[PDB]
């Protein structure tokens, strides 16, 4: 099968292309935030959204993930290898996953369709070229 | 967290872990299941259950890791320390990730309530002595 | 005191002796079925039943049976007579446990009333030799 | 599974710690107390309470305790095994029965209410320093 994440929600793979990988924040701020701000409804018997039936999937993915990289740590006794898998698996996948934890944690703190018109503005910002692009670059707000 | 993916639908990794591990059917045979049942409504970009939504997810996560286990393939240099990788991915992984779709799927097709009633039965008569029980193991069944 | 545990329920030791030993679940089995289907209310702060009540009670005492096997296992430097005691627990004592927890788990189960009756029925069945009754005890089951 | 015994009751094992392990009668004393006072309704047919059942369950456990180290003495013929049990089983569990066995009996003469009340108290009194702490320990009354 052929699924896009974020087709469900009204966005695709190729929108958040828009935004750089390097915007993204660290897998750590982002579970963070998704702790400060919606912890409890995330541990709720109760679907809350599709987002939060969605970031929940990403999360547990992460620590599935993390209890991977520790396995691997403790089983694997070539460093070479080992440290290459942790490597992978904290780089390559966590891009992934903090994208995806980006968009669920913004659409519920601002909006999904305030997210996707970040992301058509910041688009237009990033591809405006460096001498005529302002400085002030599109940011979520609510103040 | 302390997310289980399980309890905004009702169950729990206990309940699941109530089954035995062997009982739950392939990756493949249940991916092959999800395509041919679902597979236009969960490429479709509408939230059709919260079945559906976790079901995308685990769908895409067990992808990543299949990647994983290619980018290991190619990029590691010892074989001890790919197949001990490969394996647990194929192994500790795939048996959360058949939980999960085995659950979802069976939910789409019979009901959740069925499910989790199935669940509770399968695992009271898997631990019933033979000479005091029904003598063929529960089924679900849509005939 | 003479206190009949059952008695209480409506029920008698005379009437759940009749019940043979092979007829239990193990103490393991019934104690992943007693989470499995009512940790939430076990570990509650309500009188949910008096069923549960015993329960709770019966598994805590299981639970000081199991820190005694592990300390006489530690603490017994005569290997006949710490396995003589881990023995009588697991078995002789075992057996009364999962005659308590088979009872109440089925009540809550089936039906206090039903279970009676099925009692009533096992033991005309059990009384009855070989050579005059059905081969196939009878059943207490969701199915 | 994590089950507190007085949880349901209103209590926790934090609270009864508050009491030292030298504070609570024997289980002989408790036992004759339960008799003199209980002993019709504890060998009834009925649910006069969930502190009766509980009551009945603590007794019965106190005798399988009993039947297993008169079972010890009798089929154990090292005398230094022999006695650690023996000496294990009246003291070490002892302890847990006579704070369950306390705690019931003194709900059914007295109060749950009362009995919590007693509990924070005497944590009063046994916190207090020395050189303020008055001789009068509490004592639960009922005059």
């Amino acid at each position: 099968m052929d699924i896009d994440p974020y087709k469900e929600f009204g966005a695709t793979v190729e929108l958040l292309s828009f935004l750089p990988s390097d915007f993204f924040p660290s897998v750590r701020d982002l579970l963070d935030t998704a702790s400060a701000l919606y912890r409890e409804a995330l541990e709720s018997p109760e679907h809350c959204s599709p987002h939060h039936t969605a970031l929940r999937q990403a999360i547990l993915c992460w620590g599935e993930l993390m209890t991977l990289a520790t396995w691997v740590g403790v089983n694997l006794e070539d460093p070479a290898s080992r440290d290459l898998v942790v490597s992978y698996v904290n780089t390559n996948m966590g891009l992934k996953l903090r994208q995806l934890l980006w968009f669920h944690i913004s659409c519920l703190t601002f909006g999904r369709e305030t997210v996707i018109e970040y992301l058509v503005s910041f688009g237009v910002w990033i591809r405006t070229p460096p001498a005529y692009r302002p400085p002030n670059a599109p940011i979520l707000s609510t103040l």
